[PDB]
């Protein structure tokens, strides 16, 4: 019962059935994007980017073409800026790609950098459209290097977003039940949300079968990095012919995901409060979500607190149903921390401490919401 927040009841915040091809006015863009592994390895990518003609965004008509093109030029920008991923950076992004990229990003109210809604939510397809949404029947649209495990990283994350869609559709009835004062309906709605969050934990387990720790840490993580607070581009990136000053934009982060923020909001977990670093980062990352999903989070915050409603009723059954979702959220973030230890902390030993303190802070705040 959500209206124009661009939430799908099957795939949630993910883009349903993303477009795979752009108009023929843009083959020059997509030939580069489709061959990023070979163009980067051979050292040809940067020159092809500098060889491109400046195209107009006026031939991108519908919303899906605008999102796919945003994914196409976002991966090209990452490839051009980071190159072969070994430290030799580009600090200027050529005008014939920088101007249409920023023009399209202002059109979609997104920053001109690859974000979570680009390479996870809009970077997928079904192998055969009549078989279900499972890893074996899905594939990504774009990757950076052969063996970067971008498919495993993006698809498993996407599958977690799909598993969360089952709990998102319950949100309108949680709020309807509190307003209409229906305790029994509220209890069932909370237990249904807890069940869906418990089952999303099992989807997290698939990351061990499709992502390699060395490939993720030494390759994939490099291409998703940004230029805010980064010593490699200490002043940001120069977007040619759009700004004359260098601009800083944060690297891709799953803090840009709306799924875990929307359940923090729904359950009254004030992840955005307290003035700490973690609360600061999660609020800023809302600028990197699609505006419709930004608006969905805002309206969720406007509704009455589910936590304070449950606390004020002296109802043990309602409290335990609320605690089941909070526990399910804690379990997701605890298992996720174990993944970070395996895929970042240990590879980095063979920087990583500030990341785990952020995730520990976010999990600790979730845990202290227990009633
Ligand atoms: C190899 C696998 C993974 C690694 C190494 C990893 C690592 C990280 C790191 C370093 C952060 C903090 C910096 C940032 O936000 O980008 C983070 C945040 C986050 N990641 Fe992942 N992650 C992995 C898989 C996943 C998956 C499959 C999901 C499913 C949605 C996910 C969801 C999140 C969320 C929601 C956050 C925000 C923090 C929070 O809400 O608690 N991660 N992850
Ligand atoms: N050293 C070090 C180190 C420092 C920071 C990071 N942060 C990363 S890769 N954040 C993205 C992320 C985190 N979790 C998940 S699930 C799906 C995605 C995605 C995506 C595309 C980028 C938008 N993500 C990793 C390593």
């Amino acid at each position: 019962i959500s209206k124009e927040y661009h939430i799908d009841e099957e795939v949630g915040f993910a883009l349903p059935n993303p477009q795979e091809n752009l108009p023929d006015f843009y083959n020059d863009w997509m030939f580069i994007a489709k061959h990023l592994p070979d163009l980067i390895e051979s050292g040809q990518l940067r020159e092809r980017v500098e060889k491109l003609n400046m195209l107009s965004i006026d031939h991108l008509t519908d919303h899906k073409s605008q999102r796919l093109a945003r994914l196409v030029l976002g991966c090209i920008t990452m490839a051009y800026v980071w190159g072969k991923g070994h430290g030799d950076v580009r600090k200027v992004l050529p005008r014939n790609i920088a101007v249409p990229y920023c023009q399209l990003s202002k059109k979609l109210e997104l920053p001109p950098i690859l974000v979570y809604a680009d390479c996870v939510l809009a970077n997928w397809k079904k192998k055969d459209p009549n078989k279900p949404l499972t890893y074996e029947n899905m594939d990504v649209l774009f990757s950076f290097r052969d063996g970067d495990c971008s498919k495993g990283f993006f698809l498993v994350s996407l599958l977690v977003e799909i598993a969360a869609a089952s709990a998102i559709k319950v949100i309108p009835t949680v709020f309807k039940a509190m307003q209409m004062q229906e305790r029994d309906t509220l209890l069932k709605a909370l237990l249904e949300i807890a069940s869906c969050l418990e089952k999303a934990l099992q989807v997290f387990h698939q990351i061990h079968d499709h992502v390699n720790p060395k490939a993720f840490f030494s390759v994939l993580r490099i291409y998703l990095s940004g230029w805010k607070g980064n010593p490699q581009l200490s002043d940001g990136l120069v977007y040619e012919g759009f700004w004359e000053d260098p601009k800083e934009f944060a690297g891709g982060s799953a803090g840009q995901s709306s799924v875990f923020q929307c359940f923090d909001v729904l359950l009254g977990i004030q992840q955005t409060a307290g003035g700490g670093h973690a609360a600061q980062f999660l609020q800023d990352m809302r600028r990197y979500m699609p505006p419709a999903h930004r608006n969905f989070l805002c309206s969720l915050e406007s509704n009455p607190s589910v936590r304070e409603f449950v606390l004020s009723k002296g109802d043990a059954g309602l409290r335990e149903a609320y605690d089941a979702c909070v526990k399910a959220l804690v379990s997701l973030r605890s298992y996720h921390l174990q993944i970070v230890t395996k895929y970042i902390l240990i590879p980095a030993s063979q920087g990583g401490t500030d990341l785990m303190n952020f995730l520990k802070t976010v999990r600790s705040t979730t845990e202290k919401s227990l009633l």
